[PDB]
């Protein structure tokens, strides 16, 4: 089997991407944030505290003839941005772009934190990291990809995120028309539960490439590119007037600037992030100070190749017995 679904930016900045997902019988379609940095499929639901729902589409298990309560199971998760959610668990039929999993754990939110409530466009998350990170207790549950893998034509999914435009998640096949050149594969460590790999270095604009190992995670659920402070300083030093602002929370730059590109290494290959991809707009409405798309990881504990980086590439998440990551230009 295979599946193929379009993923769409939630706003004009590409702050996140939503993909339609069918849950239950008859289908209930919710728009989920596919997140290669986490491993829970959770949804706004009929059980969510009513004051914490503000425009989202909800899953109502009592209207699904295939929903079954997973007795005793609870979940609770906290994300790197400080947000969180928790609740109970059902199993139900879940389909993404024509690909169907029966018995998928659907984690129903009873509580969500304010940033979820405040984002009316995201109905939940669909985690695509390794199942060792799943938070269901006392019986840990598998991700959608893990459940589908054995049935797929090939044990892979691909992320093809657009810049200010829709893109595609495919399951079970590699669309050879979706990229240019060849795909360069690189080793993955699953020891922290992430799609963790080592970039071979970077360049700023037309500058020379610096060969240096950068361990980080491929995370579709993070908006920006978070890298070591030395790398980020070298980038923003090429932008007149750019500075790190403690009051804003990162590097800002004059909105009148033209930003240089940023290149990262994948083995001997190179992925080029155009300068425009690094512009996240005014810090507040009407301001002439703009927020940068490359930020320091110094306070996280891990480097994060988020959407800014991933949307410059066609990315293969290879779930073979020994997982690997593939990157191609497009």
């Amino acid at each position: 089997s295979t599946g193929s679904a379009t993923t769409t930016p939630i706003d004009s900045l590409d702050d996140a991407y939503i993909t339609p997902v069918q849950i239950g019988t008859p289908a209930q379609t919710l728009n989920l944030d596919f997140d290669t940095g986490s491993s829970d499929l959770w949804v706004f639901s009929s059980e969510t505290t009513a004051s914490e729902v503000d425009g989202q589409t909800i899953y109502t298990p009592s209207k699904s003839t295939t929903a079954k309560l997973l007795s005793g199971a609870t979940w609770s998760i906290s994300y790197g941005d400080g947000s969180s959610s928790s609740g109970d668990v059902y199993t139900d039929t879940v389909s993404v772009g024509g690909l169907t999993v029966t018995g998928q754990a659907v984690e129903s939110a009873k509580k969500v934190s304010s940033s979820f409530t405040e984002d009316s466009t995201i109905d939940g998350l669909l985690g695509l990291a390794f199942s060792t990170l799943n938070t269901v207790s006392p019986t840990q549950q598998k991700t959608f990809f893990d459940n589908a893998k054995a049935s797929l034509d090939s044990p892979v999914f691909t992320a093809d995120l657009g810049y200010h435009a829709p893109g595609t998640y495919n399951f079970g096949f590699i669309d050879t028309t979706a990229y240019t050149g060849s795909i360069t594969y690189t080793a993955v460590s699953t020891k922290q539960g992430f799609w963790e790999w080592t970039s071979t270095g970077y360049a700023v604009g037309s500058g020379t490439f610096k060969s240096t190992s950068i361990d980080g995670i491929a995370d579709t659920g993070t908006t920006l590119l978070y890298l070591p402070a030395t790398v980020v300083s070298a980038y923003w030093a090429q932008v007149s007037g750019a500075k790190s602002s403690s009051s804003v929370g990162g590097y800002v730059f004059p909105c009148s600037a033209t930003l240089p590109s940023f290149t990262f290494g994948v083995g001997s290959a190179r992925i080029v992030i155009p300068g425009d991809y690094i512009d996240f707009g005014p810090i507040s409405t009407g301001s002439s100070s703009c927020f940068g798309g490359i930020q320091s990881s110094a306070g996280i504990g891990i480097n994060i190749f988020g959407d800014v980086a991933l949307k410059a590439a066609f990315v293969v998440f290879n779930g073979a017995t020994t997982p690997t990551l593939g990157f191609a230009s497009k």
